[PDB]
């Protein structure tokens, strides 16, 4: 096919354009994201006295361990404590394990940093060290310190102990441990909460995050982050929606909650944690706010919604207001970080689609009330656009979409026909996720992907061609989920997988990478691809450089050949580079393969008319320059 590229751009390609969507959900922030390595590390959110109470610790030879409602809790934001006892009759370490979240990395040149409180609820003699450490599961100690305790300590006390293991281990079977000496120890009772263990994290941010993980969504060149949700934003009642300011302050004050997976969220992950990250990045956010609904169907009635009103003007105080006007800014400059935050964007709900009965007045009065306070924030509404019909009028709508990836390339054109009317786009959720068109959100024997494939990376790519050609209205994308524990999934395909000790970049990953470090601010129109075709491109320009990136998805299972004509420019570059993803149509990266599809980097002949041989189920990145 003849590919005629105009040499005149027809609109400026967002800024925001691609990015990130995040909520805690296969453990990609608690075991994920976010660098704590104890699981349960402070007994948030259990019932005490159950053995699910005492998920992921056990005991060390013949401790005995319950989950209590302490009659004097460390603080009452944490009112559970591990009761740890030594029968009579005792030798030898005495304690207990966390077994991590499936695993501990435990590395040579790495210093962790280990915490708990204790407290003897009943005074005794008891003298002797409390060690701390990381052992294999087998029982050899790879790291170790210890501090001099007392029986007489029957205040909550800290305890602060750095971790240097004598040799990385060769595997992540490996646990946290705490003991005593069982003879010095005998017939003991101490109190233990909020236990934690962190290795060295990005940016050496206090309470920060994982390393590999954090340096990978970087690499993906993302312009925004979507957070915190999503489901996990809802809540399945009321009451157990989340809350920004239970996520702000002393870990001692973080109740955490029972979020929309299956799983306690501690909130360690919480509001300054997110806005570092993006400071950090050059991320902007894309935050939503609690609008009314949760997803066991309960609507706010419209006479409830004011103290949840302001508790949203709370929530945006804290990330961009004057310290000197509000309580939830004067907070943010109490914790370090007296400057404002970036914030542009703030999206209303998630999916009220759903509750479309009662989301005109939810709508309605968050947004009347918050952009009153913030007349500079643009609001996105969460519906499917027009129907129900707002008011106020949506600047932007967040439009989701999970299909096959047969679909993907077929519905490139999505947004050609849509008004230009002022409305903007953010497509804020979207991934080819089976291929049984029937039964979408079914197993893997029934078509689900476990992995992101060459398929479904190249049916994406297909439609991401359109959100970059529709970037006149299409203002921002994001893949979901972004991240998967591998050994705690609730959703695939995911972008990227790890476990305790490795990260796997997906080929989707591998797509939205492409997209977005390639990615100029000038949109030059090109020869339409076919609508309903497999063969799509999309060609963007840097202003600055002239630098001119021409992406194109071949989504099907025959390769085809494009003939570029650059001839209306003035020059064009005499080599080019050559970024290509390609392989079987259903490859994917595994724990076990997990390089299995990379992209391969060339340099190739251009000038103002070239040829490319697009092979079958490939994603590729010409880069040339233009003037
Ligand atoms: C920018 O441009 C867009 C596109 O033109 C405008 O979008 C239109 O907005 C209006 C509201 O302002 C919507 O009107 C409502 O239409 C429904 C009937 O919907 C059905 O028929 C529509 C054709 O008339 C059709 O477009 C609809 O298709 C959508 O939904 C289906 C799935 O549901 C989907 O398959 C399509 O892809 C579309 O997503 C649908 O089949 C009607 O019932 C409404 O009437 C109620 O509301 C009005 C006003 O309050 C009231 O007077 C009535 O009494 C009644 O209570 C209402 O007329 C229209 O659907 C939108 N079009 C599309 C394509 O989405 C948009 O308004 C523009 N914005 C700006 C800022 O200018
Ligand atoms: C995160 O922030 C949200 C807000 O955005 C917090 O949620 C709010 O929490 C408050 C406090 O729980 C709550 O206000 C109460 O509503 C109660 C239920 O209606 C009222 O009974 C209660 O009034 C009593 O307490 C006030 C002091 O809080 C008094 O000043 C008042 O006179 C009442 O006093 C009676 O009761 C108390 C015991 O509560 C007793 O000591 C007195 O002697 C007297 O008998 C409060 O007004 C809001 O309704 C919640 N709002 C929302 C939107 O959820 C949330 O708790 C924060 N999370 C964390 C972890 O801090
Ligand atoms: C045991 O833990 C303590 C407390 O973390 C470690 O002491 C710190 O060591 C660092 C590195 O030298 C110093 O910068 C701090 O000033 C020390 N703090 C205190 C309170 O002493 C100690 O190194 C650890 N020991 C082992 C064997 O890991
Ligand atoms: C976490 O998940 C990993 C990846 O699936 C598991 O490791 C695999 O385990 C199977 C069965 O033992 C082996 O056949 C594979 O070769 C393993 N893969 C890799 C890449 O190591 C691991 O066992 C899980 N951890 C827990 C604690 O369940």
């Amino acid at each position: 096919v003849t590919v005629t590229v105009n040499k005149n751009p027809s609109h400026t390609v967002p800024s925001t354009l691609y990015g990130l969507m995040f909520e805690d959900i296969n453990h990609s922030g608690d075991g994920g994201l976010y660098a704590e390595l104890l699981q349960n590390r402070a007994f948030q959110q259990v019932t005490p006295n159950t053995a699910a109470a005492l998920a992921a610790w056990h005991p060390i030879s013949n401790a005995k361990l319950a989950v209590i409602q302490d009659p004097s809790p460390v603080s009452n934001a944490l009112p559970n404590s591990l009761q740890f006892s030594v029968p009579s009759g005792s030798s030898g370490r005495v304690g207990f394990t966390n077994e991590g979240f499936w695993g501990i990395k435990v590395d040579s040149t790495w210093t962790y940093k280990a915490s708990l409180f204790f407290r003897f609820p009943t005074s005794s003699s008891f003298s002797g060290a409390l060690t701390v450490g990381l052992q294999t599961n087998a029982g050899r100690v790879l790291a170790q310190n210890s501090t001099q305790i007392r029986g007489t300590t029957t205040k909550w006390t800290q305890i602060n102990l750095e971790l240097h293991p004598t040799a990385s281990a060769p595997d992540v079977s490996n646990s946290f441990f705490v003991t005593i000496d069982g003879a010095a120890g005998a017939g003991q009772t101490i109190n233990f909460a909020m236990f934690s263990l962190f290795p060295p994290t990005f940016k050496n941010r206090p309470n920060g995050l994982r390393a590999d993980i954090a340096e990978t969504l970087a690499e993906m060149g993302p312009s925004f982050f979507r957070f915190p949700g999503g489901n996990n934003l809802e809540g399945q009642t009321t009451a157990t929606r989340w809350q920004w300011n239970a996520t702000v302050g002393s870990l001692l004050d973080r109740p955490g909650r029972v979020g929309d997976w299956g799983y306690v969220n501690t909130d360690g992950l919480g509001l300054l944690e997110y806005l570092q990250f993006f400071e950090d990045t050059g991320m902007e956010p894309i935050m939503a706010v609690w609008a009314g609904y949760s997803l066991g169907g309960t609507s706010l009635a419209e006479n409830q919604l004011a103290p949840y009103i302001q508790q949203a003007i709370d929530q945006i105080n804290f990330v961009i207001g004057d310290p000197a006007k509000s309580a939830p800014a004067a907070l943010r400059a109490s914790l370090g970080h007296p400057e404002p935050f970036t914030l542009r964007f703030v999206e209303v709900g998630n999916e009220d689609f759903f509750a479309a009965g009662s989301y005109p007045y939810r709508w309605h009065d968050f947004v009347t009330a918050l952009q009153a306070q913030f007349p500079q924030i643009r609001f996105i509404a969460t519906t499917n656009a027009w129907n129900p019909v707002l008011s106020p009028v949506p600047q932007s709508y967040d439009v989701h979409v999970y299909q096959t990836p047969t679909w993907f390339y077929q519905n490139a054109f999505y947004y050609d026909g849509f008004q230009r009317n002022g409305t903007t786009y953010f497509e804020g959720e979207y991934a080819a996720i089976s291929t049984n068109a029937n039964d979408l959100f079914g197993t893997v024997a029934d078509g689900r992907l476990a992995f992101p494939t060459v398929q479904s990376a190249t049916g994406e790519a297909a439609f991401m061609t359109g959100l970059e050609r529709n970037s006149d209205i299409v203002f921002a994308a994001s893949y979901a989920p972004l991240l998967q524990h591998v050994n705690s999934t609730q959703w695939t395909p995911d972008l990227v997988s790890y476990d305790a000790g490795s990260v796997i970049k997906s080929t989707s990953f591998f797509a939205q990478k492409l997209f977005a470090l390639n990615k100029g601010d000038q949109y030059l129109p090109s020869t339409l691809p076919t609508n309903g075709g497999t063969l799509h491109w999309s060609i963007t320009r840097a202003s600055s450089s002239g630098k001119t990136f021409i992406k194109i998805a071949n989504a099907g299972s025959s390769a085809q050949s494009l003939t570029f004509q650059l001839t209306q420019f003035n020059s064009v570059s005499s080599t080019g580079t050559l970024q290509v993803l390609t392989g079987p149509e259903t490859a994917s990266n595994t724990p076990e393969a997990p390089q299995a599809i990379v992209p391969k980097t060339s340099t190739i002949g251009t000038g103002k008319t070239f040829t490319y041989n697009a092979p079958a189920f490939s994603v590729s990145v010409i880069t040339v320059t233009t003037n």
